[PDB]
């Protein structure tokens, strides 16, 4: 019943995925995106400095999915990361890793392009991983890489997933991730940011993720989070800490979209209530002292 040998080919891989997905009550494409992200994460985890410490830390929706599992996280499409080396090093090192492969998977990477960002001195980079399994195209993963901000690569959490185990690929999964205080600081900054009026802030989904991150801090001391929030807001030199969690007129349905699949969790059910919850979190962070 549990596969004793790895999938012999793509078709066998897809067949085992659909079985696992049906078995777990998960959408096939969701499980497939998760497995592909994991494979890319394993490539990224081979990138170390000359002391063996990670060069790339995972963040964003991939991190939340690793922290909470598929049933308890938003569907997201990006593999978002933070690097401690230049993009040119990162892209070249990833391409090598993807050529060497991992457990039958290989990847080729499109070229990095810069993206518009006002608070980062170094512009983020974005490209794509074309994944294959035993020679045959398998999946596409959008990748984003941003440079360090303040202390947000000083430490990392190491998370895992058994999804590849469940389809007969047993090699341990271990993914270095940006820690929760920095995920909170960056999402709080993004969800409260005011953009230039050609552009509009659509990040209502960050209100969902911020509730999930507050839940994951449990009763932790908030002081590291407060320090991280201060550091990110001062570093970006835009709106000041503590921000106001405002809602824009088009956010009600975006927030509703972001709740898809999470009916079983205790989340704010309306964007107003979500803004109120995250504002209370902001105040709670700001109160921290010891
Ligand atoms: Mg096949
Ligand atoms: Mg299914
Ligand atoms: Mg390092
Ligand atoms: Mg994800
Ligand atoms: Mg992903
Ligand atoms: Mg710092
Ligand atoms: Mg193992
Ligand atoms: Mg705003
Ligand atoms: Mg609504
Ligand atoms: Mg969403
Ligand atoms: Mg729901
Ligand atoms: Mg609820
Ligand atoms: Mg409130």
């Amino acid at each position: 019943k549990p596969y004793s040998s790895p999938p012999t080919n793509l078709r066998s891989l897809r067949d085992r995925l659909t079985q696992v997905a049906e078995r777990q009550g998960v959408v096939f494409g969701r499980l497939q995106r998760h497995v592909a992200m994991i494979v890319v994460a394993q490539f990224a985890a081979t990138l170390t400095d000359d002391t063996g410490a990670p060069l790339l830390l995972v963040k964003g929706g991939s991190s939340l999915e690793l922290r909470r599992g598929i049933p308890d996280s938003r569907t997201s499409k990006d593999f978002d990361t933070v690097a401690r080396r230049d993009i040119e090093l990162i892209h070249e090192q990833l391409a090598d890793a993807g050529e060497t492969g991992w457990e039958g998977f290989t990847a080729i990477f499109t070229a990095p392009e810069e993206i518009d960002v006002p608070g980062m001195p170094v512009k983020p980079r974005r490209f794509t991983a074309k994944l294959s399994y035993r020679g045959r195209a398998f999946a596409t993963v959008p990748i984003q890489v941003s440079s360090v901000e303040a202390g947000n690569a000083d430490q990392f959490d190491t998370l895992t997933s058994d999804a590849l185990g469940l389809v007969g690929v047993p090699a341990a999964v271990a993914v270095p991730c940006m820690t929760i205080p920095w995920q909170i600081a960056q999402k709080l900054h993004a969800v409260t940011a005011v953009l230039e009026e050609p552009k509009v802030n659509d990040r209502a989904h960050d209100l969902v993720d911020l509730q999930l991150l507050e839940g994951l801090l449990l009763d932790a001391d908030l002081m590291p989070t407060r320090s991280a929030c201060i550091a990110i807001f001062e570093a970006r030199a835009q709106h000041p800490w503590p921000p106001r969690v405002a809602t824009l007129p088009h956010w009600p349905l975006i927030y509703a979209g972001a709740l898809e699949g999470l009916d079983h969790l205790e989340l704010a059910r309306t964007v107003d209530a979500a803004a109120q919850a995250v504002q209370r979190f902001v105040a709670r962070i700001d109160r921290a002292t010891k």
